[PDB]
């Protein structure tokens, strides 16, 4: 797994004072982004990302995390799932899931085309 | 038809020298939280993102226009297209389709919750 | 024409929750380095700026646009007028011209000397 | 034990193409944050840095991971050590220590007044 | 007399590796709001820029100065000079004018309304 | 001396409203990077920080003063003492001391490894 926390300060919300949808984007491809990185053990490019849904907002001063997992591999590409959950101070309060996606990447070589990635386990 | 052209800096690029696909899938979740704005003249939220195709890199120095265009709407949801070309500068150079993905946003009322949009013309 | 549309974040306002000048005046420049580079086909940079006026505050949650136009053509220099509206979204209320500024950009060449453009047309 | 991985592109390094040390001291505060508000379950601020020594430094596309540890707490102050490791990609390649710091935390109330913790189980 | 020293890194850089433009503006429009600030002790906001000429580039790893210097005072306006100067590193090296500007700041009360500002001492 | 001004705005600011501490220490050093390069006349890294004290909070919308002094010199390393102030704009409020710490850094040759520099004076 791949783990990344961030408290949600003003400059990676919207004018709403929730987090930007943007944002999540960027930080969800960087997470499957370093997730790829550490199976292929080469580098890596994002291909394509499909059902990214945005389930619940996450407010200004939330702690979120997200989390990067391999879900397949085909020849040279990876499928990487990335969930954002946003985990509560307050006793009393539960994490709930706010954001999730997938994300196919793809290794290269030093020419810039795709290579062969070890198969998952 | 919303409209964003951006040159490609050193700041938005990854450690190879194109444009981050983080970045990229920002830039047009913004381009799409406009044009939905526009058209349902309320606020606004992306609630989904699909289909987001990375087909060719950017490279740094590269102008980059994204165009993003209302595809459907349903009640209170909005589908946009968002393409990013990068627009070649050198004298009968190219002229590509770089990205291209869909995304689902939804009107709401001042309360957060889901307000009808006008139809699409 | 060269447009750009940007929703006003948190992260671009000053302490007033408006759109700080230091970032009006970043956008502008890159809106008029686009158009530059457009009309030369080839690297530009931003030599002078004048008479470049703040005419209304732009609120936090605002959608501005951004037009850049060439407005003359020296031998190697170009004139961009750049201009921020305003693009309110709730019914009734109607686009305000915000600020307004004048670029002038020099083409050159590899050597990073003065290179000639197209006339205007 | 929280954790958090970052690639490093061009936007945080300093001009010699490594990761700047005010943004890696930038990133271990944000660690320590994080770990000590899941501790204190109340709202924390940063009070003390100490100790924080920059053995190797850290090259443009290497993967970084930052491990924040809950190592004493007094009453409303907390200490948490951070340590900055960057992940090799190359099979057999190396992993070392690039970083290491401690941190100071206190929570307070509502009112900004230091408060009470839970103790260190 | 107020200044503002920055070490010039690649985020802050356009593709050609020298200080972008836009940022130069941000800085020296941040160095003015500082000067105007401090002279009028009140909020204050820009309302015109003028005559910035870029004499020279600023490369990658530079070490620039911003100094603003109050021209003259109005009633409720205030003329700003920033010049912008490289400090070179290497020994008996050089020590030049990048690029200079001029900035117009009214200082406004809690209301938004302009306000007098004491005389020019 | 070394001195930097800056407004405290949105983007710097942690979720209640004051100066982010990640911030304060990327600037301290940054600081620190610009006086050491200025005593050692060639490229220098952070090695060390020490006693970073953060006394007093920065509210949003205050102006900090960071000034950087070299307190000590070895043969390659220098050690610089970082210190921020709020300075109040409105009449009767005096400035505060908000923060300060000490930096190690070291000057390097061209390869990477440690140069003597000038004694201090
Ligand atoms: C990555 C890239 C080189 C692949 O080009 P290509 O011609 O599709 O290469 P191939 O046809 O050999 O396909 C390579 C792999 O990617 C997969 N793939 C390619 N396009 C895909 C898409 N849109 N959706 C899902 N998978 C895709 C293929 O299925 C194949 O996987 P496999 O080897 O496991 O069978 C090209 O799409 C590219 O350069 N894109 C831009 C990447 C980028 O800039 N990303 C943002 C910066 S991080
Ligand atoms: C939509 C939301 C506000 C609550 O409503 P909901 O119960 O999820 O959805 P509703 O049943 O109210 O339906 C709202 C609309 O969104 C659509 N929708 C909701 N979830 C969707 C998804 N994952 N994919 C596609 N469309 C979806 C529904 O089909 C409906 O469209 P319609 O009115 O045209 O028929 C909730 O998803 C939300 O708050 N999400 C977080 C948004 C956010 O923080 N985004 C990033 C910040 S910009
Ligand atoms: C800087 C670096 C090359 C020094 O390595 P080193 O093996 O300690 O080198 P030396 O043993 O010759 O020590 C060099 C000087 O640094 C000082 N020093 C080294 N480690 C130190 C530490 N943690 N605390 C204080 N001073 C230290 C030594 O005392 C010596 O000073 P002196 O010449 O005045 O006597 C190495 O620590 C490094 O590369 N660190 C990473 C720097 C970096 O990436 N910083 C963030 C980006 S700006
Ligand atoms: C702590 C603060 C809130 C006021 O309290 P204070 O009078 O300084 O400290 P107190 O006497 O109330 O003691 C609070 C705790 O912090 C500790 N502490 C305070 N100053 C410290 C320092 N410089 N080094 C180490 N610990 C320190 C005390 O030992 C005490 O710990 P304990 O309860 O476990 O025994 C004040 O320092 C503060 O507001 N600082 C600014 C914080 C900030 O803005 N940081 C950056 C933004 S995240
Ligand atoms: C651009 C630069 C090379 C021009 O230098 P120069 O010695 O003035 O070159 P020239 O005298 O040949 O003038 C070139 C053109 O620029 C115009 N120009 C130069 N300085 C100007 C100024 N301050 N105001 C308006 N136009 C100016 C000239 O009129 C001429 O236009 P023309 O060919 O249509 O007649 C030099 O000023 C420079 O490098 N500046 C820094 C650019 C930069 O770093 N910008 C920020 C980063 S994008
Ligand atoms: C100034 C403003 C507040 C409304 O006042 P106004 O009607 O434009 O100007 P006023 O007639 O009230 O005069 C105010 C002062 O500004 C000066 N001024 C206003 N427009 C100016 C311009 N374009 N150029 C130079 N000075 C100008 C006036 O000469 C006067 O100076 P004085 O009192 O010394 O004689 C309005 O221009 C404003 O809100 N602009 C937007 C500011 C902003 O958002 N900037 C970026 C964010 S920091």
């Amino acid at each position: 797994e791949t783990r990344m926390v961030y408290p949600v300060f003003p400059g990676e919300t919207n004018h709403y004072g929730t987090l930007f949808g943007g944002t999540v984007l960027a930080w969800m491809d960087q997470a499957a982004f370093v997730a790829a990185t550490r199976h292929a053990r080469k580098k890596v490019v994002t291909v394509h990302a499909d059902a990214v849904d945005f389930k619940r907002p996450v407010p200004l001063g939330a702690i979120v995390e997200l989390v990067a997992r391999l879900k397949e591999v085909g020849r040279t590409s990876m499928r990487v799932e990335v969930e954002m959950w946003v985990e509560p101070v307050k006793e009393g309060e539960e994490a709930y899931l706010a954001a999730r996606g997938g994300f196919v990447l793809v290794a290269v070589d030093e020419r810039g085309r795709p290579s062969p990635v070890p198969p998952l386990e």
